[PDB]
DNA sequence: TAACCGCCAAGGGGATTACTCCCTAGTCTCCAGGCACGTGTCAGATATATACATCGATAACGGCCAGTTGTGTTTGGTGTGTTTG
């Protein structure tokens, strides 16, 4: 899921690809057209 | 008493003869034997060749070591300013 070379994994975005949940076919529709914005985990702001 | 000597006798058979048969020494030819080669075969010795074995060298295979987003504070120095010596 690191979407990066091997070498500087950790500089690169995480999570870009994820395992699908397979556990009930309204799961694996959700999964399939998700989204997910970049900021920062748990950023202090709440406008985005 | 019979070996020997003497007179007597018949005729056997040894030597010779004319003549005849066919024998055998001899010749050219050509077989039987025998000792020499000729081709062939088996057995052996010398030689070339394939194969397995010991030993030596390279080097493939094993394995090690090497380098290859944000908030809230502090401190510490520079420039300006005022007063002092």
């Amino acid at each position: 899921g690191n979407w990066g070379d091997q070498k500087k994994a950790h500089q690169a975005r995480a999570g870009v690809s994820q395992v699908l949940n397979r556990l009930t076919f309204a799961s694996t529709l959700s999964h399939l057209r998700r989204l997910n914005s970049p900021i920062g985990r748990d950023g202090k702001l709440a406008k985005p």
